């Protein structure tokens, strides 16, 4: 709050723009002599004599500069004067440079030396260059020069393998981007700018004197932005300015962070390569054709001074004026006795035969070409332009007239250059004005030829009055100033939208970086600042604050910004966002805001477009009036009663452009080009505004108008026109025929050529008809709540793709509109990529509905580009059954906050009293019911309400009742399980001294834990594979207490297992008539009742609380971003995250959740760098660094150290548990204020914050090549993490999401959450399971089974969700019967079960196998299919890799390249792999694990999850193979189990199992067996005594095994009878501990196969699996063959070790 004054901006601004001279006088060099011809004044400035060399300064041949840089300098034998003075600065230092040189001094090669300096760091030895490690930006003022430079740099740098490209009218694949100031500004406004600019190490500003021009502010804004980004990102980016020699250049050096003593170089006019004789003509008085004829006379007089060979280049201001000036000279040169006729003295045909042979060509070229004359212009002569260029370059063409576009576009200097008149038509000023300084400079800069001329000459013809300006300009006296005040509001708004200025103060500091600042300082009077004011305020705080204040008020008026004078804060609006993004001035935005409405007609639309302030200076001149009227008659859209006003003129010009009408009047043509260049940007703007306001009619109109301005055709015309290669009269013929385009789809090419009376085209048209983008639409709708529906939209492309026509992709808009098509209820952008063309695309979202339900909605999918490309699908509500309105939440009573003493135990109270005096309202409200009663209870409540100690109440009561009591607690997540295990081990096993156990993967030890445990922690799957056998396991049958936490996760992925085990627990509870107490905890449910009845809770025992009763009040803020491209959106979220921290939780803890591992580190670093660039560093660090060093010494991660030092940690799955616990501990202690964790870790974090920020809502799924939404469950959890009852009076959450999703989060966060069962899609594994254990003996048993499920309750509540067509009991029974019938059918077809008498069922072999190992039935079905007698190890790996277990193995972003790399690196080459295939991935990763290839952290975690189920899969393969009686594939499967456990291959050293052995040790051992293994032992090779403890611990575990065997009654056996081989296994070591497999993640147990088989016929006769311990008896019984003589083989194989395998043959 500082005193602010409103300025009048128009007063401070420079009106004349580039034409403005701060120049007072002008001092002419040497000969100034004036010659007065009485019709005009002639002022001559002579050439400067060539300067003698300075001290020791000498030219430096290319061989001298470093070796790797010589490429691109071929064709250059010698370095330029300038470039030798600059070579050290450019190549050998990183300093910011300002190079001022005469125009044409070849400042280019200097820039190239800077470029080569940057390129030179990336060499990489045997690699040529690193292309993707950097980017270089070249900003040129003109598009022509952009193309020029792209060419030159492309050629010169081609040897380095570098791409140079043009951005202004694959971006990611280009190293050098050449482009215009406004183009780059456009790019870096987008906010996802950094995706482009993150890699930029170098920026080169060409012709930076452009600062003086009206376009100058854009340069200012650019440099300001980039410099501020250098501070903010800490990444150093080199700036190279290249400028003309003009006053104030040092101020430019200051602007560019150039050291005046180091990188600042100024060369006066004496350094011009060709010394220049200058002639300045100006015209005395004002009369008309007399004036113009004077001008043409001048031109004549001046040409003739060159008669024989000299080349003259004439510059004229119009594409017409080339002809007219060559006309006026040919009229006055050849009219009086043919003056100077035959400029070419080759009238005997020297070069005449070359130019007479080239005459064949069009326009005025053919006329002038036989003489020395030619023309080059912007009137589009195409190829003829290039030939004119070539012919002038070879010095054939003598006199060439052209437009400035030549001076900028290609390099062709002449000996003498004449510029005629210096008057040009400016469309935006709407007037005729004095030509831009840059144009004059570049043009006169073409005078004299570097190798062909000792002296150049140039002549500038102009009007006399007030044009002393040009003498100032070309003689280095015209000062460079700042125009920033003109454009300040748009610039400021741009900076506000990017988030770089959040208020007035920030804005003032931003102004500090502008060229305007330096200029205002050093020339205060010019900018209207009193020396007194400047004295009292040297840093110009007052002026900057005032300017900012004024611009702010202007933006606030026009509603681009909400701005309050008090705080001085800025709030971005949508209009401002769009305004910055589409580059439209703010008055325009206000106008659109005023006139835009849903019912706006098309006429009105065109008029609105006409009032755009970009056009405010356009007027209708008299001489064009007539033509306008003609145009008006030919354009289709009525221009309403606006007569010819500027408005109407603009309107009609745009229409005329879409109609492709030809124009004559040249000012009218200019105006047209100007309105049509703008038209697309402005219209795309309007489209965005109305699209996001949801206005359907106007969205449709505007989008269409965009496509029409783009494709230059009306909707009325034929879509085929959009193909440019098609003959226009063919199309006009088609249009003349009256009939729909659609019909062409159903016609053969014959009928096509037939209907059009032009059969020749009949085929080609057909082709194009089927090249036209076309989509099919399928919809599946499921209701969610009475207000909300879920839509699955399937998009199927129907058409042929053509890279030429469709490019790499095609964009569409999905529009969900209401019944009247007046409102867009939901919209989103859909991008169909060419590589993934032909895959069907599933797009899921929710849409709102209102209980007076309409008949239907509509889904349109419209092309973003193509005219008349659309598909509309009605979505019918006629049969829709909305689910039942859900009941009110349980009212929260305000009880006296019941004290810890209310628990009656002192030992119990000691667990609590230290932490809190009293229980919270929820905990006291439930306290009686859960602690005092034994009945089942459901508690709903927002995460962080402390639902945990209600469960604990239940547990304390269970222990109160019976000391030996047993309780099972299930959590959906293993992470949560482990946290609960720590917490409750301490709370129960330590203090109360009970037993607390945690269930693991393996069955036996888990059974044990079930036996000893008072408190059992488990995930649903573990408890499932346990309690499936509950009939046979008593410990499952008796448990006093069953607690399920997070039961709403029933509605999520893996929810079905939860549902199954809970329902099984209720079934058991009712079957043993000793009730199993059931405590269910959940987030607030919209429907608690269904879950209650399901689990047996009374309405009174049911506490379901609204999310607003949450103990710590939640302040939720949701921030929409309209961006479709995820990466871009992510990048534009970066700064708003920081602002969120500094607004809502400046001093308090902050958690930030991000989508991926990489984004944790990245966002951490963003927060860091931004923080330190606020001149607040360690502001997030609340201790001293010193204190932290002892902990940080324990860290491996460099970046994590560095960020933690600044008070920001991060958490991802790559970090060690030690590191994670460290970062968590620091964050809890308050040492670091900010932690950034990945979304995966939201369940595995014990920690809490004052502020939780959710950065985006989506993650990438590589399998489907698309982004998918966060489960609402994960988001509920994340929001839960901002809860601090002790420290905070409020929790605070800021969710950042794509705009389309915004409303969603406002709903199901504030309101309670509806859940459904997905069990009906999981039925098979569970039904098979209950058939094996005979809980289901028949179809009726399955129907009965289904009545215990949550599914059963939900089906009548929300029928349409489960695809029930009614809620009647008939519909329920019918649907359930259909479901069990289908499920059982599938299970029979998969050979898992047998069906008998249509009612009864029985378990089969494959079914039993699947149920036993807990494997999906399709996996073992697939096994049964793909296994045979000849199957081997490689095939086995392929087969287990295809398991359904590995389907959910993730494919991450850009992992296809890394997997593609892996594919060629592995022993077994894979056949036609798709690298988004998870099974291909798990295959390669399995080969990687076998070969001991170490990989990135992601691939390692993946390998862990694979190896988890690898064992059970292989054992299943054993069972299946043995049941078919195959020997060779078996035992190979066993060997595969072994070599998977010990991570080794088939043929390999058996010694690799011993720790610390490498491929070097093995080499000296053979010169092999673990059995062959003190002095002689350790003296074999290199040894340390810790490896000795480990190896000795290995050999005392590693199996020592002897086997005895007898075939009972050898002789008493003959054909057909039973044969019993009794085997005896004994080991001479006492077993202590598990298997040792360092590379195998989990802790396994030895297991062994005793096998009997005939090795000849390849038959497996008998098999048995067991576990040894000390000694074991093994009975193998099998049936006997005939003729009493048979030879068998007895195998003994492990599942763990190689080499322990034994063989005994017998008979
Ligand atoms: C992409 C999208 C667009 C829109 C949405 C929601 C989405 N979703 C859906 C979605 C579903 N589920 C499953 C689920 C399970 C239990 C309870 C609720 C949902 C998630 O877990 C996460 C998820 N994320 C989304 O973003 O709402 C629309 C909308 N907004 C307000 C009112 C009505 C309405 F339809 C606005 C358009």
């Amino acid at each position: 709050l500082a005193p602010r004054q409103v300025l009048d901006l128009e007063d401070l601004v420079f009106t004349q723009g580039s034409h403005f001279m701060a120049n007072k006088r002008c001092q002419l060099p040497d000969g100034s002599f004036r010659r007065q011809r009485k019709g005009y004044e002639e002022v001559h400035v002579p050439a400067l004599k060539p300067k003698p060399f300075g001290s020791e300064e000498q030219l430096l041949p290319v061989e001298k500069l470093p070796k790797y840089a010589q490429a691109g300098f071929e064709g250059f034998k010698t370095l330029n004067r300038i470039q030798s003075k600059l070579y050290r600065a450019a190549l050998e230092t990183d300093e910011n440079l300002l190079l001022c040189a005469p125009t044409g001094a070849g400042k280019t090669n200097v820039a190239l030396m800077c470029m080569l300096r940057e390129i030179g760091k990336h060499i990489n030895m045997d690699g040529t260059i690193n292309v993707d490690d950097f980017k270089i930006i070249y900003i040129a003022p003109m598009r022509s020069l952009v193309q020029e430079m792209v060419g030159s740099f492309g050629k010169r740098l081609a040897t380095y393998g570098i791409t140079v490209a043009e951005l202004t009218g694959e971006i990611s694949a280009t190293q050098i981007i050449v482009c215009t100031p406004e183009k780059w500004d456009i790019i870096t406004r987008k906010g996802g700018e950094r995706t482009y600019t993150q890699l930029v190490r170098l920026i080169i500003l060409d012709e930076i004197h452009l600062l003086h021009d009206d376009r100058g502010p854009v340069l200012e804004a650019l440099v300001a932005r980039a410099i501020r980004n250098i501070e903010m990102t800490q990444e150093d980016v080199r700036l190279i300015g290249l400028s003309a020699t003009l006053p104030n250049y040092e101020d430019v050096a200051t602007f560019l962070r150039v050291d005046p003593a180091k990188g600042l170089f100024y060369f006066d006019n004496s350094f011009r390569p060709v010394p220049l004789e200058q002639t300045y003509v100006g015209i005395t008085e004002k009369k008309a054709i007399k004036r113009f004829q004077i001008m043409n006379e001048i031109v004549y007089e001046k040409i003739m001074e060159h008669a024989g060979k000299n080349q003259v280049l004439v510059f004229v201001h119009s594409r017409k004026e080339t002809g007219k000036t060559a006309r006026a000279i040919r009229d006055m040169c050849l009219e009086k006795d043919t003056l100077g006729l035959f400029l070419r003295e080759g009238s005997a045909s020297t070069e005449v035969l070359r130019t007479e042979a080239e005459q064949c060509k069009n326009l005025e070229l053919k006329d002038l070409l036989p003489y020395g004359f030619a023309i080059h212009h912007a009137g589009m002569t195409r190829v003829d332009r290039t030939l004119v260029e070539d012919l002038f370059a070879d010095k054939h063409i003598q006199v060439l007239v052209s437009t400035a576009t030549l001076a900028w576009g290609v390099n062709l200097p002449a000996h003498t250059v004449i510029i005629k008149g210096t008057q040009v038509y400016s469309p935006e000023k709407g007037r005729w004005t004095e030509l831009g300084a840059l144009d004059i400079l570049q043009m006169l800069g073409r005078a004299g030829r570097p190798q062909y001329d000792t002296k150049g000459e140039g002549i500038l013809i102009t009007s006399h009055g007030e044009l002393q300006y040009y003498l100032s300009l070309l003689n280095q006296q015209l000062p460079i100033e700042s125009q920033m005040v003109s454009k300040l509001p748009d610039m400021l708004n741009a900076e506000i939208v990017l988030g770089n200025v959040q208020n007035a103060k920030d804005a003032v500091n931003w102004l500090g970086y502008a060229y305007l600042y330096i200029r205002m300082l050093r020339s205060p009077t010019l900018y209207g600042i009193s020396h007194d004011d400047l004295k009292g305020d040297p840093l110009l705080d007052q002026r900057r604050l005032d300017l900012v204040h004024t611009a702010a008020l202007m933006l606030d008026k026009n509603n681009l910004v909400k701005y309050d004078k008090k705080t001085g804060n800025f709030q971005v609006t949508e209009l401002g966002r769009i305004a910055s993004h589409y580059y439209i001035t703010n008055d325009t935005v206000q106008t659109y805001n005023q006139l835009l409405k849903p019912t706006l007609s098309e006429i009105e639309l065109f008029r609105v477009f006409s009032l755009s302030s970009e056009f405010k200076n356009i007027t209708v001149r008299e001489e064009e009036k007539l033509e306008l009227q003609k145009l008006l008659e030919r354009v289709p859209i009525p221009v309403k009663e606006s007569i010819e006003e500027p408005s109407a003129k603009i309107n009609v010009l745009l229409q005329a452009f879409i109609s492709q009408l030809k124009l004559e009047g040249f000012a009218l043509m200019a105006d047209m080009v100007y309105v049509t260049q703008s038209a697309g940007r402005l219209m795309r703007a309007i489209f965005e505004i109305v699209l996001n306001r949801g206005w359907a009619q106007l969205t449709d109109k505007t989008l269409n108008l965009c496509k029409m301005i783009d494709k230059r055709m009306w909707q009325s015309m034929c879509p085929l026109r959009q193909f440019r290669k098609l003959p226009e009269e063919v199309v006009k013929k088609i249009e003349k025929k009256n009939f729909p385009f659609e019909r062409l789809y159903d016609l053969n090419h014959n009928e096509i050529g037939e209907l059009i009376r032009m059969p020749k085209m009949g085929k080609t048209i057909h082709k194009y008809v089927h090249l036209f983008p076309k989509l099919e639409l399928s919809v599946h709708l499921q209701p969610i709540t009475r207000s909300t529906l879920k839509v699955e939209l399937t998009i199927t492309p129907d058409f042929q793709w053509d890279e030429k026509v469709h490019g790499s992709s095609e964009a569409f808009w999905i529009l969900v509109e209401d019944v009247d098509s007046e409102v867009i209820l939901h919209h989103e952008y859909f991008l169909l990529k060419a590589k993934y063309a032909q895959d069907e695309h599933l797009i899921t979202f929710f849409v709102p509905v209102f209980e007076p339900l309409p008949p239907q909605y509509f889904i349109r999918v419209v092309s973003d580009r193509w005219l008349s490309c659309e598909t509309q699908l009605p979505v019918s509500f006629r049969h829709l059954i909305l689910p039942e309105k859900y009941p009110p939440p349980t009212e929260l009573l305000d009880l006296q906050p019941l004290p810890v003493s209310a628990l009656r135990n002192s030992a119990f109270e000691s667990l609590y009293q230290d932490k809190f005096p009293f229980f919270n309202p929820i905990q006291t409200q439930v306290f009686n019911t859960v602690y005092n009663s034994d009945d089942n209870v459901f508690v709903g409540a927002p995460t962080g309400s402390g639902k945990t100690i209600c469960a604990e109440f239940a547990i304390l009561r269970m222990l109160l009742q019976s000391s030996e009591g047993r309780c099972v607690y299930i959590t959906p997540m293993e992470a949560l399980a482990e946290q609960v295990y720590m917490d409750w081990y301490e709370k129960f096993q330590d203090r109360l001294n009970k037993k607390v156990v945690l269930l693991t993967g393996e069955t036996s030890t888990d059974l044990k834990l079930l036996g000893k445990g008072n408190i059992i922690i488990s995930t649903p799957e573990k408890w499932d594979i346990l309690s499936r056998r509950w009939k046979q396991r008593k410990n499952v049958q008796n448990i006093n207490l069953f607690v399920v936490d997070e039961v709403h996760l029933i509605g999520g992925e893996n929810g079905p297992v939860l549902e199954v085990i809970c329902s099984r627990m209720r079934y058991i509870s009712s079957q043993i008539e000793r009730p199993i107490r059931i405590v269910a905890l959940s987030s607030s449910l919209s429907n608690a009742k269904d879950v209650a009845h399901w689990l047996g809770c009374s309405a009174t025992s049911t506490f379901n609380f609204h999310p607003n009763v949450r103990p710590v009040p939640l302040e939720l803020h949701i921030q929409g971003f309209n961006i479709s491209h995820t990466q871009t959106r992510l990048l534009s979220m970066a700064k708003p995250v920081y602002h969120a921290i500094t607004k809502h939780s400046p001093k308090k803890p902050v958690i930030v959740f991000v989508p991926s591992r990489k984004q944790t580190r990245l966002t951490a670093i963003d927060i860091l760098t931004t923080c330190a660039a606020d001149i607040q560093r360690q502001r997030f660090l609340h201790c001293t660094e010193k204190d932290l060093i002892p902990y940080l010494e324990k860290l491996s991660d460099s970046t994590l150290k560095e960020t933690l030092l600044n008070g920001v940690g991060y958490l991802h799955e790559g970090l060690s548990p030690m590191e994670r616990r460290l970062v968590e501990q620091l964050f809890s202690s308050g040492a670091i204020q900010v932690v950034v964790a990945s979304r995966s870790l939201c369940w595995g974090m014990n920690v809490a914050a004052h502020l939780v920020i959710i950065m985006d809502t989506q993650y990438y799924n590589g399998k489907i090549h698309a982004y998918v939404d966060y489960p609402i469950y994960d988001v509920l959890q994340m929001v839960g993490h901002a809860n601090r009852p002790l420290q905070d009076d409020e929790g605070r959450c800021v969710i950042m999401c794509q705009g389309s999703k915004k409303d969603f989060f406002k709903k199901f966060l504030y309101e309670p959450l509806p859940v459904e069962s997905h069990l009906d899609h999981c039925m098979h594994d569970h039904f098979n399971a209950e058939i094996v254990t005979k809980t289901i003996e028949n179809k009726q048993d399955a129907v009965d089974y289904l009545t215990w499920t949550f599914l059963y309750r939900r089906m009548t509540q929300n029928p349409n969700y489960y695809n029930l067509q009614g809620i009647s009991h008939r519909h329920l029974s019918d649907h359930l019967s259909e479901l069990v019938e289908q499920t059982l059918s599938d299970l029979e077809q998969s050979k898992c079960i047998s069906i008998e008498d249509e009612m009864d069922v029985a378990p089969l072999n494959l079914g039993m196998i699947a149920a036993y190992y807990y494997i999906n039935y399709t996996t073992i079905e697939l096994f049964s299919m793909s296994l045979n007698a000849k199957t081997k190890v490689r095939g086995l790996i392929e087969i287990i890799s295809n398991a359904a277990e590995y389907e959910n193995i993730p494919i991450r972003h850009h992992e296809d390249n890394l997997l593609r790399q892996l594919a060629q690196k592995v022993p077994h080459k894979l056949n036609n792999p798709k690298f988004n295939d998870p099974h291909v991935k798990t295959n390669l990763l399995l080969q990687a694990h076998l070969s001991r290839m170490q990989l990135s952290a992601e691939l390692q975690s993946d390998t862990e999850e694979i190896l988890s189920k690898a064992i059970r899969l292989i054992q299943a393969c054993v069972d299946v193979l043995s049941s078919n009686g195959w020997l060779s594939p078996a035992l190979a499967a066993m060997e595969l189990a072994q070599m998977v456990t010990q991570a080794m291959w088939s043929k390999d050293s058996y010694l690799k199992q011993l720790p610390h052995f490498t491929s070097e040790h093995i080499k000296r051992c053979t010169d092999e067996s673990v059995f062959d293994i003190d002095e002689e032992r350790n003296a074999l090779l290199q040894l340390t005594d810790s490896q000795i403890a480990d190896v000795a611990r290995f050999c005392n575990r590693y199996p020592n095994i002897e086997l005895s065997y007898e075939v009972v009654d050898k002789d008493s056996i003959r054909s057909g009878g039973p044969v019993v081989v009794l085997v005896q296994l004994e080991r001479e070591e006492e077993v202590t501990g598990p298997v040792i497999a360092p590379l195998f993640p989990q802790k396994r147990e030895e297991g062994w196969w005793v096998v009997i088989g005939d090795a000849k016929s390849n038959s497996l006769i008998s098999i048995k699996r067991l576990t040894l311990q000390q000694k074991a008896k093994v009975k193998l019984d099998f049936v006997a063959p005939a003729t009493g003589a048979h030879n068998y083989t007895l195998y003994f194989m492990s599942d763990a070790y190689m080499g322990c395998d034994q063989e005994y043959k017998f008979s």
